[PDB]
């Protein structure tokens, strides 16, 4: 029987929950009778993505109604959808392409999770949970509840939970010290480069199988740039509440997963308003979206030479900005080193 601790075993159960993969698809209005979990492949999802780029150029080239109608059919043939009595929305507007590209992004993540869970060498001797743990190529360890690094993490959660995000209440169940294979050796050329910060990253439970097995990825240059507030890069926050909104949780499923990563920011490009470009000026290594509220810099500590902005939310003094809270963006995967993984309970205030 399994040699992993119960929180780690329950974590594997979350990451590889077939019902949560199915639940996510039904939300995206995919017909499960026509498109089951087993029948979806990376070949057809990547083929549906190529059709979206054909839709993109058709709009730009002002193609006929027939060309637009063909592509909509081509797409809905590869990715069947259940709208019931409702007519399928035509792929013509830039927001339609944006919506379907965001759906295909999350659906490719579900495929990677299912391909891993089903695939691999079938051995009688080893435990299923122990085999699935191996597939992630990540070292997962339970952080002691009354340790100093646990208290730093709990203070970071308590202090950086904003007042505007008064919809829920965050509670830490377990803290996991994660170590992705080769991520450290890859991070090494940035490992001493100034302004390294411990930042938050919230995502859907379904994405976590791919995040641990591949690491936070930068969007394909094929995808539309419109949806990216600060271009195609890896986004983070210094406020837990901002990142926790990306966990995609409800009263039904109040358990979510969030990350803490060592982000080598370097010389940041401070921006007040959105720029969909992913190209930085000379000497700039990251982007700092200036928010109206920042954690008190006087309370900034240094856990293992990395800045932990665990201060209470105070006014930044930034005049005329679109952002309420700061967001940090890196345009190189090698600038990230995932250090922790948190299991949070959202206590939805009603
Ligand atoms: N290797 C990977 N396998 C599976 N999913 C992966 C992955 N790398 C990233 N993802 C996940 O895909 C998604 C993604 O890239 N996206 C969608 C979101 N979009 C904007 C964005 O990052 N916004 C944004 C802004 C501020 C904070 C935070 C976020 C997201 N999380 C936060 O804490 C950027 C492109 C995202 O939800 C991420 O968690």
């Amino acid at each position: 029987k399994s040699k992993l601790p119960k929180p780690v075993q329950d974590l594997i159960k979350m990451i590889f929950d077939v019902e949560s993969m199915k639940k996510a698809m039904v939300e995206y209005e995919i017909d499960l009778q026509k498109m089951p979990l087993g029948k979806l492949s990376k070949r057809q999802i990547q083929a549906a993505y190529s059709i979206l780029s054909e839709v993109q150029q058709a709009v730009s080239q002002g193609s006929s109604d027939s060309q637009i109608l063909d592509l909509s059919n081509r797409f809905y043939t590869l990715i069947p959808h259940d709208f019931g009595m409702k007519k399928p929305p035509l792929l013509n507007n830039a927001d339609s392409v944006q919506a379907k590209a965001e759906m295909l992004d999350n659906l490719l993540d579900i495929e990677v999770a299912y391909s891993l869970l089903r695939g691999g060498s079938d051995d009688s001797s080893k435990d299923p949970i122990d085999v699935n743990y191996e597939k992630l190529k990540t070292d997962i360890k339970v952080v002691d509840r009354d340790s100093e690094e646990a208290e730093i993490i709990r203070k970071y959660v308590k202090n950086t939970h904003a007042t505007t995000h008064n919809a829920y209440d965050l509670e830490v169940i377990d803290i996991f010290k994660i170590e992705r294979e080769g991520e450290c050796q890859r991070y090494k050329p940035f490992k001493q480069l100034h302004n390294r910060r411990l930042l938050w990253h919230g995502s859907r439970t379904t994405n976590f199988a791919g995040i641990l097995s591949q690491g936070l990825r930068i969007a394909p240059p094929e995808a539309p740039v419109t949806g990216y507030m600060f271009g195609k890069g890896i986004y983070f926050a210094d406020m837990v509440s901002k990142s926790a909104n990306y966990c995609h949780t409800s009263q039904g499923d109040p358990i979510g997963l969030i990350l803490l990563g060592e982000v080598a920011l370097g010389n940041m490009y401070e921006l007040k308003h959105a720029s969909h470009i992913s190209k930085l000026p000379k000497g700039k290594h990251s982007v700092k979206g200036l928010g109206k509220t920042t954690p008190d810099p006087s309370a900034n500590i240094s856990l293992d030479g990395v800045d932990v902005p665990l201060g209470t939310g105070i006014s930044s003094g930034v005049n005329d900005t679109s952002l309420l809270y700061n967001e940090y963006i890196v345009y190189d995967i090698a600038q990230v080193n995932l250090k922790y993984l948190l299991k949070l309970k959202f206590n939805f205030k009603t």
